């Protein structure tokens, strides 16, 4: 029963694994949960463990907790997270408490790539992943729309996978108690405006982080979506009268009504200094790694590229490969916290 499983403090949270799991050591401690490194000796293999600390304790914890189980169960593919395991200590529903989430060890995540120089290579085979993961969630029907470095994870091999599955087609109300503050800094305008959105949505988000590899910082920071804005116009310069017709007459009013600008072209925005650009190979790589940025970080969606034409874009199309791009492949629930416990419960259990 529970001599399957022994505590172990990792760091400051007590973790209660399956006993297979061995030589426990701290990765993170945040918003989503705490993870660690373990030894898995039935596998022989090297995994991580995400703790979930009673996920039912609030909707937004909850919604969030119970669709990624759900979720996982709907994609088959290399560059998304696969689950090896996923268990509770806890043996009744009354008793349960914690979830634990079991998958392959990574080496790294994206923020930590993003501090580091890139080579053309490396820099259009991790944009070449993150492509074929979007394009199997949106053919599975799942649109992200909170792509970001903290939630995307890479190995030593260059090898790619995407963590999460972004916002609720409908979340609402996401109030939580915690000093956990979310990024949005690669959200799309669709979604900081409050506009209809389609697939390419998740393109601006692609841009966002292929523009921070070159550049090193964050292309649009901000304390809120106010400096946020201000930040996109300031670099892309006032968006056209035809994609201000799409807002709602209030946020239009708003937008409409900021101080205009002519916007900066892409050589300004990433100069050559930037670029490896040694070699003739480089010079040309550097110019194509442009057109790719001028062409994702468009703030028109009618305008923005399509995954599936970046996925043809001559900076990217070099790792094109059928069987990775061709892949083969819930949100309008509200719940009392009582309720969202017994339907995570019967996922962890696989009751249902
Ligand atoms: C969104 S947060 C998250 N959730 C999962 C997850 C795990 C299991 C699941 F089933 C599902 C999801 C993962 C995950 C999944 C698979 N492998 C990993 N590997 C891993 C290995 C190294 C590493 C990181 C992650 C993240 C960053 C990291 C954190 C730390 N902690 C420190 O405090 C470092 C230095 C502190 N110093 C300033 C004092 C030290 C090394 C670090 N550098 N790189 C992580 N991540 C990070």
């Amino acid at each position: 029963v529970d001599n399957q499983f022994y505590s172990v403090e990792v760091g400051d949270s007590t973790f209660t694994v399956l006993k297979r799991y061995q030589n426990l050591k701290p990765i993170g401690s945040g918003a989503q949960g705490i993870v660690c490194a373990a030894y898995d000796a039935v596998l022989d293999r090297n995994v991580a463990i995400k703790k979930l600390s009673r996920p039912f304790q609030n909707q937004t914890h909850a919604k969030r907790a119970y669709r990624e189980l759900v979720l996982m169960k709907c994609v088959n593919h290399k560059n998304i997270i696969s689950l090896l395991n996923v268990f509770t200590p806890q043996k009744t529903l009354e008793e349960f408490q914690d979830v634990y989430l079991v998958m392959e060890l990574m080496d790294a995540n994206l923020c930590q790539v993003i501090q580091m120089e890139l080579d053309h290579e490396r820099m259009s085979y991790l944009l070449y992943q993150m492509l074929c993961g979007i394009k199997h969630l949106h053919s599975a029907g799942i649109i992200h729309r909170d792509l970001k470095p903290s939630n995307i994870v890479v190995k030593s091999d260059c090898t790619l996978k995407i963590l999460d599955f972004g916002l609720a087609r409908t979340a609402g109300t996401s109030f939580m108690m915690t000093p956990y503050v979310v990024t949005r800094y690669y959200r799309a305008p669709e979604v900081i405006l409050g506009m209809g959105y389609k697939e390419n949505v998740d393109i601006w988000s692609v841009g966002c982080i292929m523009g921070e590899m070159v550049r090193h910082k964050i292309l649009f920071p901000g304390r809120d979506y106010i400096d946020q804005w201000n930040k996109v116009i300031e670099q892309l310069g006032t968006p056209c009268p035809e994609f201000m017709k799409k807002l709602q007459p209030t946020v239009r009013n708003y937008v409409e009504n900021r101080p205009k600008y002519a916007g900066l072209t892409f050589p300004k925005l990433f100069p050559d200094s930037l670029f490896p650009a040694d070699s003739e190979h480089n010079k040309l790589k550097a110019s194509q790694a442009r057109d790719l940025l001028s062409k994702m970080l468009v703030i028109d969606p009618a305008k923005r590229i399509s995954v599936d034409d970046a996925l043809q874009h001559p900076y990217i199309n070099v790792w094109y490969d059928p069987a990775e791009v061709e892949a083969p492949p819930l949100d309008e629930r509200e719940h009392t916290i009582e309720e969202w416990k017994e339907l995570i419960y019967k996922e962890v259990m696989n009751s249902e």
